[PDB]
């Protein structure tokens, strides 16, 4: 049975792009102010930046390997990371390979809890058969168990569990387990369930709605990590093969960044409902989200976080004192950990590098590289006659 919230989201699914980014636009606006400060930051972190991606093959050894960032003001988020599972016998080989992983974590966590301890991140594709083309009936019989024994494993240890984001199709079956999830019992009162929201979908904003209900209703503080989303080159290709009537993202970069500032304004205007972690790479993202959440940050307020590997040159200027030259805001590190070879997911994953290749170019100026979002939304308004186009080399999957 859905909330109101809950079954306004379907509508959202995959709009037309000149009318989702119109809704949008000035919800994404930086303040003067603001605008101004996020500019000055931005430039000076890329800046810099114009100046190896496992943690460990067990998760004994990511623990062992995690001091040295943390004595620097870093967390931690651990994956047990390897193929999606196809059998039942791979999905409970995840399965026990996460159970343990929680326990190492927990120790060593000692009592830390959901906010400076570390965590766990789960992969649903993995606790699952052929999660990708499952069917709901059978996730629910068989994916739920799992996903409540292990977030029970986790509020024992009392660190944080989260959920991950995936294809498009998955969205909602993903959200069905998460609210049976927050109505469990035995984790009334623990705030440490987390979840991934991809502000490149459309249904964003209305999925943040529909967060801010469940919180409420539940009586808790969701732990959401909005990142900008993964999977852009397939869900453009799938939607074009099934013929659908649009996309269920935005078609052009640009959008996807002004998604993520206005969902980042959402989340931060109800601490008291959620805690956002604001998983990024982009210096821009970074400096905004900064300024946006404004004056007198306290450690519960919110949280950066970044890839293992490609974030931490960045944050290096981020966490930490602000006598030694940082801002003194947290970043968590996702964490792969497994065999070196099971590496290769990493290598599978264009889209998902466009700021890191961007600041390698070193022929691209800094200017242009942290440039406002909603700015450049409204220069090609004006060159283009309207504001919000699909992009120009990608037609609807009916054309
Ligand atoms: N897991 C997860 C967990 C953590 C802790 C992090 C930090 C990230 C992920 N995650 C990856 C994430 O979704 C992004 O792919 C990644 O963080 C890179 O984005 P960012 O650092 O913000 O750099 P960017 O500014 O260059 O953005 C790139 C981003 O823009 C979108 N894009 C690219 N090209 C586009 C076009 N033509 N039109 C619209 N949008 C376009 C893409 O989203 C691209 O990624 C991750 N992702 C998940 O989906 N789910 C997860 O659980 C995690």
């Amino acid at each position: 049975p859905q909330s109101v919230s809950r079954a306004a989201i379907t509508a959202a699914y995959r709009r037309p792009e000149t009318e989702a980014v119109s809704m949008l636009l000035e919800q994404a606006r930086l303040p003067q102010p603001v605008a101004e400060q996020a500019h000055k930051l931005a430039y000076q972190l890329a800046d810099k930046l114009r100046n190896q991606f496992v943690t460990g093959e067990t998760i004994a050894e990511a623990l062992a390997n995690a001091r040295k960032l943390e004595e620097k003001g870093f967390r931690y988020s651990y994956d047990m990371l390897g193929e999606a599972a196809l059998t039942a016998a791979d999905a409970q080989a995840y399965m026990v390979s996460y159970q343990q992983a929680i326990h190492a974590i927990g120790k060593a966590s000692n009592g830390r809890g959901i906010y400076e301890g570390p965590g766990i991140s789960i992969k649903l594709s993995a606790l699952h058969p052929r999660y990708s083309r499952a069917q709901y009936d059978r996730v629910m019989e068989e994916l739920y168990p799992r996903l409540k024994s292990l977030t029970l494993l986790a509020r024992q240890y009392d660190i944080g569990i989260n959920i991950d984001a995936e294809e498009s199709d998955r969205l909602e079956i993903s959200l069905d387990l998460l609210e049976k999830l927050c109505f469990e019992p035995e984790l009334a009162g623990w705030n440490g369930i987390g979840f991934v929201i991809q502000a490149y979908q459309k249904r964003c904003p209305l999925v943040i709605d529909y967060l801010i209900d469940l919180a409420t209703r539940s009586r808790r503080r969701l732990m959401i990590r909005l990142v900008k989303g993964a999977y852009w080159d397939s869900e453009i290709k799938r939607a074009q093969m099934d013929g659908l009537e649009g996309y269920p993202v935005y078609t052009r970069k640009v959008y996807t960044d002004v998604s993520y500032l206005a969902c980042a304004k959402k989340l931060l205007a109800v601490p008291n409902l959620i805690y956002p972690q604001f998983a990024t790479h982009n210096a821009h993202t970074l400096a905004a989200i900064y300024q946006l959440a404004g004056q007198n940050y306290y450690p519960g307020q919110y949280e950066f976080q970044c890839l293992h590997g490609m974030g931490e040159p960045l944050y290096e200027q981020v966490t930490g004192k602000v006598a030694d030259g940082k801002l003194n805001r947290p970043c968590r590190i996702y964490a792969p950990v497994g065999t070196h070879e099971t590496l290769l997911a990493y290598l599978v994953r264009g889209a998902n590098t466009s700021f890191v290749n961007r600041i390698a170019d070193t022929s691209l100026p800094l200017d242009e590289l942290v440039a406002d979002p909603v700015t450049a939304v409204e220069k090609l308004a004006q060159q283009e006659g309207q504001t919000g186009l699909p992009h120009p080399k990608i037609p609807l999957p009916r054309d």
